[PDB]
DNA sequence: GCCTCGCGGCGGC
DNA sequence: GCCGCGAGGC
């Protein structure tokens, strides 16, 4: 197993100073933080652990307070001896999700500075789709070492012990083993990473410097107005009733129900539909009423609970603000998923979604400033296909949907019917998602091979797009992956799936990911760029959220004119300067007003 | 306290 | 590409 004889628990200053001297001369050192809660802003540090060499790791208890607990170094002293090591940029620390550890250390006025290697990210940059990137999983994968899962030394459920209650030597067993494994994992992964500059560059210059900016954004969080949501909740209740009523105008009783089960699904028999919702029961049809009205219902109920009713319950008591959680190593293409307030999931073009964005308030004398990337994936696609047509559309500011419509439908720009710009929009966005022709016919759902004819007309006027496409489908099967403009690799194991039906999903994915991924890398770079500028100049502005391509700030009303200008300089410049970039900036007293 | 289906999650303690 | 939480039958 692992226990009390491996790692040392440091309960006295003399030993601690000895360990600091060796940390001062180590090339890189690991390190962990042990707390009494996962809330990075309300958690109290309970102990730390460091490992300098496989097997050589120790635990330092500072705040264990159970019945009759042994005397320990105080948190204050342990930290004042550890602080200069912790803030020394020349001291390269290694850890598993060092964003947490940065936040906790930030709570004591300590700015963690040697954030050199984060194992969870090395895993993610090594292979995005390889599997779960949590340490227990990396331990079985990279080292076949079954670790001590947290649940063992703390218990499960309600009477789960928090770390400070857990006995000094058991705590030590987990925390020091953690520190040690983290280091061994770094020792396996960093070599492989160094192999080939694509991935290594993303790690070195996007992924790792982003970690402390993500701890800043979460700890800033957002200010929300619980009143506005409550009004929209009463209203959402009302609206559900109609659906309930409108839903029932298309049928039925009977009911016991609602809500799912055999009750709504019953009608798949007599309300003659083809035959687990959102999904199946393709109403992709105008009528039948049942798989249409109950979808309008599920959607607003969702909206109601998930946002309108949960957002008021998530205000942090210490800050009076909501702190969304950004997960850096979870999506397959390189994007950031926000959870708890999952900003990505609030509907952009919907009337009930525009109310939610109104709840996000700018504090007194501050306004919300939004900076969004103007359809960057199409500008990225334009850059990946070397198609002079698309390049020029963007060069002289032509609305690409209308210019594309003028070429595809062979007609003068000035007279483009809006009826044609829509058909041009569908195709254009289609190619970004690697839309398999029928995809167009089902998105712009009403034509058949007319879409096929459309694709022909677009590729004849824009050959570069399918040049791009074939080249990508090629390197996809060939190498087993596709890379973004900087080197991020999506590994596609099923591109060669021996006609495994949706092997073609990997083909789609192959054309999709380079665009999604380069956009993602571009935003991360912009984030790093802006944050840097904030840490140096410290203007009255805080970066409060990031979602889908826009970055939301909270700039002081007086300073907005220069700040919106700086964002405009930073973002479309020290980012992917080889793509033609446009960032739209808005200001309003709330997120939607700034949109 | 128990089972199955449907939507939103995956790190850190 | 696999796990969880929450609702409805019960
Ligand atoms: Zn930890």
């Amino acid at each position: 197993v692992i226990s009390y004889d491996n790692y040392v628990t440091i309960l006295d200053e003399e030993t601690l100073k000895a360990w600091i001297a060796k940390l001062e001369k180590a090339p890189v050192f690991a390190f962990a933080t042990e707390t009494d809660s996962l809330d990075n802003i309300s958690a109290n540090l309970v102990g730390l652990s460091f490992a300098i060499e496989p097997g050589v790791a120790a635990y330092i208890p500072v705040a264990h307070d159970y019945l009759d607990a042994p005397d320990q170094i105080s948190r204050e002293r342990a930290l004042e001896l550890l602080k200069p090591l912790l803030e020394d940029e020349k001291a390269l620390k290694v850890g598993q999700n060092l964003k947490y550890d940065r936040g906790i250390l930030a709570n004591y006025g300590i700015e963690l500075r040697g954030i050199a290697f984060d194992t969870m990210l090395e895993s993610y940059i090594l292979n995005s789709v390889a599997g779960r990137h949590d340490m227990d999983s990396l331990a079985e994968r990279w080292l076949k070492h079954k670790t001590i899962t947290f649940e063992e030394i703390a218990g499960k459920g309600k009477n789960q012990l928090t770390f400070n209650q857990i006995a000094l030597e058991e705590a030590g067993r987990y925390a020091a083993e953690d520190a040690d494994v983290t280091l061994q994992l770094h020792l396996k992964m960093w070599p492989d990473l160094q192999k080939h500059k694509g991935p290594l560059n993303v790690f070195e210059n996007i992924e790792m410097p982003l970690v402390p900016v993500l701890s800043r954004i979460e700890r800033n969080g957002v200010k929300i107005d619980p009143k506005v949501l409550h009004n929209h909740s009463e209203e959402l209740t009302l609206r559900l009733a109609e659906l309930e009523k409108k839903a029932h105008e298309i049928a039925g009783e009977e009911f016991n129900l609602s809500s799912q089960l055999q009750t709504i699904l019953f009608e798949k028999q007599g309300i003659k539909p083809l035959k687990t919702s959102e999904e199946v029961l393709e109403e992709l049809a105008l009528d039948y009423p049942l798989p249409k009205v109950i979808l309008e219902y599920r959607g607003l109920a969702k909206l109601k609970s998930t946002y309108t009713d949960k957002l008021p319950l998530m205000i942090n008591p210490k800050t009076g603000r909501v702190h969304t959680s950004y997960h850096q190593a979870v999506t397959a293409t390189g994007r950031l998923s926000s959870t708890d307030p999952n900003l990505q999931n609030i509907p952009v073009r919907n009337e009930e979604g525009r109310r939610i964005r109104q709840a996000f308030i700018a504090p007194e004398d501050y306004v919300i400033v939004s900076a969004d990337y103007s359809q960057i994936e199409l500008r990225i696609m334009a850059h990946l296909s070397r198609d002079k047509g698309l390049l020029t559309a963007f060069a002289e500011g032509k609305d690409i949907h209308r210019a594309t419509a003028a070429e595809v439908f062979g007609l003068p720009l000035e007279t483009v019917t809006s009826e044609q710009r829509r058909s041009a929009k569908a195709i254009n966005f289609g190619l970004i998602y690697g839309m398999s022709a029928f995809g167009l016919a089902r998105q712009l759902n009403i034509p058949r091979k007319e879409a096929q004819k459309y694709m022909d007309l677009y590729f004849e006027r824009y050959p570069g797009v399918l040049e791009y496409m074939e080249r990508t489908r090629a390197q996809a099967k060939e190498q087993g992956y596709v890379e973004t403009l900087d080197g991020r690799r999506l590994y596609l194991p099923d591109i060669k799936s021996s006609n495994g039906a949706r092997r073609a999903a990997a083909e789609r994915a192959a054309i999709n990911a380079p665009m999604q991924g380069t956009a993602a890398d571009i935003i991360k770079r912009a984030m790093i760029a802006v944050d840097a500028w904030l840490q140096a100049e410290q203007p009255r502005v805080r970066m409060i959220m990031q979602v889908h391509d826009e970055l939301v700030f909270e700039v002081h009303k007086d300073d907005v004119d220069a700040v919106a200008k700086q964002i405009h300089q930073l973002m479309e410049n020290c980012t992917r300067l080889d793509v033609p970039l446009l960032v739209e900036v808005g200001s309003g007293e709330n997120w939607d007003q700034a949109h």
